[PDB]
């Protein structure tokens, strides 16, 4: 009987789209090895206390995401609303990945994969086979007039139908629309019916993704040219560390992967009992998720190095330097494996399930929070399923601007600004500030000692008071001083209106805390200092 494996299985899944898709693309965008020096360090902080913090706030107060902060500090109660806005913006574009994966799945039910060869309608005349790119006849006699890889051209001109800019929306893609509608219908059915068939299927849903990742890693390591990719992934560049965008991406990757600032962990902590040693389980889950991300990065960069040594170009210019790196990398190694159809279907089902689990968790948490906001209004009678369907339809309609011709730019904007970036750093800094300098570190340490049984070391308090807030403030100041506009595939410059829309989407969640502060100050009766003292005092009992 393995205690650690059993407790990590019963606790909850820790694999999703934030480690095989977010981490590899963020690492490839930020120079590769140079992305690992800050991230890992940041990881520790951004992994160990903060996540555990959300586990304790939900365990101590025994509340959800919105009502937990109403006991620690009624003044800074806008963190719950900020997390709700963040998850509402995340459910829009995070499920779009499940539409691209679904479309790839329906295109992998044939013997010959379409992205393998250039003999197709969507391919341009500049399409060339990867094996012919280094052939002496084509590489020497024929000039390299912007000849692109077949997989990249297939992806762009058949899945995204990329436009010259975001100003050009184009025509709506019926295939992506139908795939997204089917995924949303599956999500609505699983939510309204309730997912209770996980009594024994958890073993499969946990072993199959890890088995596929292991197979892909073994295949990538046994491919020629993987050494260059491994070196590019491991050997850092000190020049990239000066860029503030690298630190921002490194900080937001962990907050995205560990579901931090989403309020889901605060709800999961309420499910845990009071006298429960959550510290060990949190550390184990964090270390396992970090190891899974580190292993997936090895496979991604080995595939990238193989593609580089086959085509004959630099490692930083092999594929798209943005969202969609896995779809270029992994299908190539799948085609390189015998029987590409079976392995492709397996990988697509794995990715679809990993995305659907996180989507179910996030949407159920959001719906539960919105229902707890107005219980008698959104719970009595049949209005609960009506509200669920309304939220699903609104999210699907808001996700129709990312499946168009000019929809990839909106997807990049939502990935960079809406559910990640400045918003998550702001929320984490405010949470750490309220925990350390407002609520106190010693009282929380005594509470954790009473709950789990032993008082932790000085790492958590120092990270809540010093490490995480100062790091977040420094990253924000560095992004403000040396500000570079967002770029797509390092070749497209976003217009001023797109940057303004992204900053507005970010501020929509960022301003949830200051506005709630003003609302609470105006609602409370009395002098300003008396109101501040009343709203900073832990009025509601924290379940001592
Ligand atoms: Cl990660």
């Amino acid at each position: 009987s393995s205690k650690i494996d059993f407790v990590l299985s019963v606790a909850g899944g820790f694999v999703g789209l934030g480690n095989v898709w977010r981490f590899p693309y963020l690492c490839y965008k930020n120079g590769g090895g140079a992305f690992l020096i800050p991230y890992f360090i940041f990881l520790f902080g951004s992994g160990l206390p903060v996540f555990f913090l959300e586990i304790i706030i939900g365990q101590y107060t025994s509340e959800g995401g919105i009502t937990c902060w109403e006991k620690i500090c009624p003044l800074f109660s806008g963190i719950g609303y900020a997390s709700v806005v963040i998850v509402s913006l995340l459910n829009v574009y995070y499920i779009v990945i499940l539409a691209w994966a679904t479309y790839y799945l329906f295109q992998s039910f044939q013997k010959e994969l379409p992205w393998a060869h250039c003999n197709h309608s969507w391919n341009t005349p500049h399409c060339m086979e990867d094996t012919m790119r280094k052939n002496k006849s084509v590489w020497i006699t024929i000039s390299s007039t912007n000849f692109t890889s077949p997989v990249i051209e297939f992806w762009e001109r058949n899945v995204l139908s990329l436009s010259p800019g975001i100003d050009h929306p184009g025509s709506l893609k019926w295939d992506l629309a139908l795939c997204l509608l089917l995924v949303w219908l599956v999500c609505f059915f699983c939510i309204w019916k309730g997912v209770r068939s996980t009594g024994k299927v958890v073993y499969f849903t946990a072993t199959f993704p890890f088995a596929m990742l292991l197979v892909l890693l073994v295949r990538g390591l046994t491919l020629p040219g993987a050494g260059a990719g491994i070196k590019f992934y491991l050997y850092p560049d000190i020049t990239r560390l000066e860029d503030p965008q690298v630190w921002i991406d490194a900080g937001t990757q962990i907050f995205f992967s560990y579901a931090i600032c989403l309020g889901a962990m605060t709800s999961l902590g309420s499910y845990n009992k009071y006298k429960y040693n959550s510290y060990r389980d949190c550390m184990l889950l964090g270390c396992l998720n970090s190891g899974t991300s580190f292993v997936s990065g090895f496979a991604i960069f080995s595939i990238l190095g193989f593609m580089a040594q086959e085509q004959g170009v630099d490692i930083a210019d092999v594929a798209e330097s943005g969202p969609g790196l896995a779809f270029i990398a992994y299908p190539k190694a799948v085609t390189m494996m015998p029987l590409p159809t079976f392995w492709s279907i397996l990988f697509f089902i794995m990715l679809l399930l990993l995305g659907l689990d996180s989507q179910f968790v996030e949407v159920e948490g959001q719906i539960t929070s919105l229902v707890d906001l107005y219980p008698s209004f959104l719970r009595k009678g049949y209005r609960r399923e009506i509200f669920i369907a309304f939220v699903c339809s609104i999210s699907y309609l808001l996700g129709l601007t990312m499946v168009t011709e000019g929809g990839m730019y909106v997807f990049q904007l939502f990935d960079y600004y809406a559910a990640s970036g400045v918003c998550l750093l702001w929320v984490a800094f405010f949470e750490c500030f309220v925990i350390a300098w407002i609520y106190g570190g010693d009282n929380l340490y005594d509470g954790i000692e009473d709950m789990i049984g032993y008082r932790p070391g000085p790492w958590m308090k120092y990270s809540w008071a010093v490490i995480t807030p100062v790091l977040c403030v420094g990253c924000f100041i560095f992004s403000l001083v040396k500000y570079v506009p967002l770029t797509y595939n390092k070749t497209y410059v976003y217009p001023n209106w797109a940057i303004g829309l992204g900053w507005s989407l970010a501020l929509s969640s960022m301003l949830c805390v200051p506005l709630v502060i003003v609302i609470r100050l105006c609602q409370t009766e009395g002098p300003f200092l008396v109101r501040v003292k009343y709203l900073l005092t832990p009025r509601e009992p924290n379940r001592w």
